[PDB]
């Protein structure tokens, strides 16, 4: 597992020799390489990983050869660049501090907003990779469009969680349990569960609509629980595991968390959460961590990721068959119990 | 003329309605309207307008039924969409006041950054409309390739400007005419010359590598024309006309302007451009606006439309075949002489 993702990192050198390859733009295609490093490395690589699994799982080794195995990687790195995209994007709107470990992108001296275009470059480096190693293959097209509507929907479930969190305004009313699962299954569970295994089944011709639904209802619902843990984590995780700072109680997010305390709070409560949630002071921030202690949500939360987890291998017993039930049984293993 | 940009402005509900169509994102789709009605109205449309009167020209009228003329002013939106996206998030990292007479989507009171992911929406809505209207036209892959390779090189161009003019630093040195046409080449060139006539050229079964490379050769010199034009009116031009305020003097943009001013200017002139350039400081912007005037650019770039004009024109005599010459005068007519 550790040498499979020490095999994954190693191909980045080549992902990024091949990208930044017209002397005129050659201090742009510097700059490429410097958003390439700073922002693609550094996270646990699921995304990609997930890619280059599935495929070996999914194909049949007399078909792995060394053109076929390198247009896994590229495509797992292709996801891995997407997720680059989104995140570098993320936190500027979130106000982020930290990421994997080290100061955001916009946050460095000398960057700033000019991290939008960057961003905006991490995008195009997905397309400039599935025509420079996948075009003449059948499942082109399938790629380009399954990637450009992993996006789209990544785009909607972020507006969604915007919407929902607007700044300098009491949002309590719009924190739902039914709000909450569309904002994730959109800006979460569909481009970093369904797309890296639906990538890895166009990859090996598993082309067919009924078993990309199956694939999604296993997967749309593994990235809820996801979306749960790392809303958990935003508040309860260790920041340097994690490698990101918390901002989700100032940014008045609809956390999985504030929807749980809303279904819990007493009237008394809730005016504490009112007064307290949604705003930059220290002390505000600290009151409603202490609010969700005193309810017991990290317990809450516990209780949860069994249930979920019970849940999501019920559905795989239901709807993995014909693909081998490992596919989705890695994934599930990766993601359960991780604080980071 | 008038008419036919009504004709075009007339098809923008129906865009609006096949692109605003699950009732759980109902208030991230009411956004996308409100995104889409902002940005994509109130510019010329000549970058849409080009794509219906090229294939008009480019394709025999009895192959023109309802359906490929729908699909003719549908990608003639979807360049205008292209355009949206780059000008909303242009406008964040130019720290503009105002475009297309009204002040800048992120400067609207609850937009601000979030405008990010709206400029995000803008350019996943070009897929989406070539997925609803061309998915099944032999030409599909050619188009969706053209929008991907358009924004690739469109945000090489913004990285090349953005890298030329750090903030808070004396950029002259860089100011060169070898850097000013390589980032106007990709940063306007490609994606608001070369696009719309490629896109028609596609639609009209003109795939060939000759025909392209001839047509880009006219349309590369005709975008750099525009972008000189473009630098002129960001300070010489009536923003009442223009729409949008000129930042280029504090921003330190490596204008057309700037760069004739560095061939023109004594030791002494060099010294008052080096302390005034590049700031913030309203006295500092008219000290620079006073060298131009008193260095007749106003004057030199009278000139140089004539020039570059003439130089165009006999570009057009020797690459236009076997397309017709209509294709590319027309679009000529309409940059030419123009303070808007
Ligand atoms: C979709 C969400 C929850 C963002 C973070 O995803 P990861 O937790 O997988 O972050 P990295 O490993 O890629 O850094
Ligand atoms: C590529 C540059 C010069 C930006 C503005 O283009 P236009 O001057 O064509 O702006 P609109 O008509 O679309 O508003
Ligand atoms: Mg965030
Ligand atoms: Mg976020
Ligand atoms: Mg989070
Ligand atoms: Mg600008
Ligand atoms: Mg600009
Ligand atoms: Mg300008």
């Amino acid at each position: 597992y550790a040498q499979e993702k020490q095999d994954f990192v190693q191909h980045f050198s080549q992902i990024v020799r091949v990208l930044t390859e017209h002397p005129e733009i050659g201090d742009a295609i510097a700059r490429l390489k410097e958003v390439l490093e700073y922002n693609a490395i550094g996270g646990k690589y699921n995304r990609g990983l997930t890619v280059v699994v599935a495929f070996r799982e999914l194909v049949e080794p007399r078909k792995q050869d060394a053109d076929s195995l390198q247009r896994a990687w590229t495509v797992g790195w292709c996801v891995e660049l997407l997720q680059a995209f989104f995140l570098v994007a993320d936190d500027i709107m979130d106000s982020s501090l930290t990421r994997r470990g080290q100061i955001c992108w916009y946050q460095k001296p000398g960057v700033g907003l000019d991290a939008i275009n960057d961003a905006n470059l991490l995008e195009a480096c997905i397309y400039r990779l599935l025509k420079l190693y996948c075009r003449e293959q059948p499942y082109y097209l399938n790629l380009i469009e399954l990637f450009l509507q992993s996006s789209y929907q990544t785009e909607i479930g972020q507006t969604l969680d915007l919407l929902t969190a607007p700044q300098g305004n009491v949002d309590l009313v719009r924190f739902t349990e039914k709000r909450y699962k569309s904002i994730v299954k959109y800006k979460t569970a569909f481009a970093s569960f369904y797309l890296p295994i639906a990538a890895a089944m166009y990859m090996a011709g598993i082309d067919g609509e009924k078993e990309h639904a199956n694939a999604k209802k296993i997967l749309l619902e593994m990235g809820e629980f996801f979306q749960i843990q790392d809303d958990y984590l935003d508040l309860f995780g260790d920041p340097s595991v994690t490698g990101k700072i918390g901002t989700d109680i100032q940014d008045n997010k609809c956390s999985w968390l504030v929807v749980q305390c809303l279904q819990r709070a007493t009237p008394e409560q809730y005016q504490i959460l009112k007064e307290n949630y949604g705003q930059k002071e220290a002390e505000k921030v600290a009151r409603v961590k202490a609010l969700y202690e005193e309810l017991d949500l990290p317990a809450v939360f516990l209780q949860y990721e069994e249930d979920s987890y019970s849940h999501i291998m019920a559905l795989i017993e239901q709807y993995a068959a014909p693909l081998p039930p490992a596919v989705f049984l890695g994934l599930a293993r990766k993601i359960y119990k991780r604080r980071k």
